[PDB]
């Protein structure tokens, strides 16, 4: 039976039947958004949903026999597995983000269809080339996030009261979002020199971010 | 008469007479902006407008004889037809955006003058090579737009109440416009971890957009 | 005396003396900022300034005889002429921006030092190759600015009431500054579809500017 | 003993021990953030901290005997000295920013581990190629900062009242942060033409920065 089903699984139909299902469950998940719609056809799609999930667990079971060890060394397959595993955790108990993480299965459209995979892989491949940069930056963030907490957290604890808060704020200043009128001018009303912290912070971080872009243009 | 008019239409004079009309109607539409101006010369320019609109239909009628099917397979020609047709729809009934879209005819200065034609085409040509990225992105948006609506739409409906609102709001976060002080800091006031949803969204979406720019710096 | 002064003017010393003056009057203009300082040395500086202006006119007088027609065909020389001319208009009569445009003379530091001339010229040279783009864009702005004035100026005249206002507002949307929370969300409170006008505006204008940057990173 | 210690200092184990301490002290510093933690194990940390600082002076003492003049001509070594020196200044008292500046020692993780060194150096090298451009920009800023102070500082002293303030504000406009709704629309409420000052400022400054980015991609 091994070769029987290995012929079912690798068939253009089977794979095209799944891709057909992704687009249906995605269309169906957009419909689950409407508080009105759910009032009419809520049960249609609750069942239809549990239905697709079985189909999806069946496939992943089928796909493993056919691939064995090869399946758990393929990123895309591991993925498909975890995105379905998530989709199996009961509609109850624990945390309920897991209910919302069920929508992550529409990322199977990225998996099941190549080209997307071409492009996604294309994107991801640039990440190893960025890790030296990313690492640098994280040290830098880490250091300043610390200074800022102990420089501004007493008067300004929403923004800097905690190490994590400073991180967040720093992220915001880095994305250059409301940084002056929102954060640094306020800070200066108490600490006239805070500009001395934040203007330099902006330079290094914009410079770094620029360099990283010119580097992704090194290919 | 075919060859008569094919030599009328294809003449430098014809084209340059139209181009003379574009820059005149365009000047005249800037003039229709002023509530003052309209109180003196509103009559001049409403009639002048109907005049230019005839001239433009006459031209388009003529241009079709000279080209036949060749005309309805030219992008630039179709346009002028569509934009003139828009400018034909009466000044009453239906919606009023059709009145306002009349100003779209000034895009004939792009259509009826080369180099512009070159440049626009140069731009558009880059699009097909973005279509894999653009597509990737639209899935991602679609996914998160769904997640957000069911995570925040109860307490924060203006921003996330409806799928369409989540899209808009997400766009705004992507353009990085008031994302922290406007949306995410507020959101965290009720859902402390919302930072866990939006910072990641920011990285990917910003990354993706970076790749797309380096890609355009490939062709 | 012609060859006498052509040897005075073309001297390293002549130029280095002027350059010495630029840095001093610039230093002195940074000093004229203090309401305090003017109260202790206002006259020292008012006279020093009137002094340097002569020194610069004497130079321009000399420089012209030494160059004749060659002078009014050198950009840089014309500049220094017009910049110094501005600096000649009296303190009392006319517009008072003219008093402020005097500080434009510090741009002579750009004019009198060749290494700067290199870079400034480097910058400017890219502009001709953007004129095809810059034009495209100006047409676009012109058309939309017209559309917006007639779509929003009745309920929202501050942002859109006048042809020029829309330009300003559109610019702000384009620099992507508070476009959503500042303008488009408000606008949607009356005209639900304004999102239909402004998102597409953002795409084109963002796209175009990407192309223009990729184009410069081509030349 | 010279060769004794030269074989101690240059040892892989020596290098590994210090890098061990950096990751420990940086971890140590993150914990120093919690007002909770400090009440519990504050003592543990302040002594371990003084301990590490001893170790670090000893290392630099040893390292100099082993390099003599060679040390104070190495950028990275100077840094380590100047950073540890900062950490040497007692817990009192004049400026307490000196206490905060202690955390700068975590940049030794940048210093003691190569590849980081590789990358940082890569970043720094681009600076010389921007200095004509950075200079250009600084003169430009300097000139406008003066004009703005004298054009708006009477009515808008918070933003423009002082040379330094104009600098801050201009920087804010340049980073393109809240520039319209925060500054220029206001300004215009009193001085209708301020748009004539800031739009042009924005073009140049945006252009130059773009040029500087393309200039970087050149190297
Ligand atoms: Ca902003
Ligand atoms: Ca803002």
């Amino acid at each position: 039976m091994y070769l029987r089903i290995t012929n079912i699984v690798e068939s253009s139909f089977f794979t095209k039947f799944i891709i057909y299902l992704i687009v249906l469950n995605g269309i169906t998940m957009g419909l689950e958004t409407s508080k009105t719609f759910m009032q009419s056809f809520g049960v249609y799609t609750t069942l239809f949903n549990q239905i697709v999930i079985t189909i999806f667990t069946i496939e992943i079971i089928l796909r493993i026999y056919v691939h064995r060890i090869s399946f758990f060394k393929d990123p895309w397959s591991l993925f498909d597995f975890f995105v379905v595993a998530i989709s199996l955790v009961p509609t109850s108990s624990g945390f309920e983000i897991l209910r919302v993480l069920r929508v992550l299965r529409l990322f199977r459209l990225v998996t099941a269809v190549p080209q997307m995979r071409k492009i996604v892989s294309a994107l991801i491949s640039v990440i190893p080339g960025m890790l030296s940069v990313i690492a640098l930056m994280t040290l830098f963030f880490y250091i300043f996030a610390i200074m800022a907490t102990q420089l501004f957290g007493e008067r300004f604890p929403e923004w800097f009261g905690t190490l994590g808060e400073s991180f967040y704020t720093l992220f915001q200043v880095m994305t250059l979002d409301d940084w002056s009128d929102g954060i640094v001018r306020p800070l200066m009303e108490v600490y006239p020199y805070a500009w001395v912290f934040f203007i330099p912070f902006i330079f290094v971080v914009t410079f770094v971010m620029i360099n990283l872009v010119v580097a992704i243009c090194v290919d």
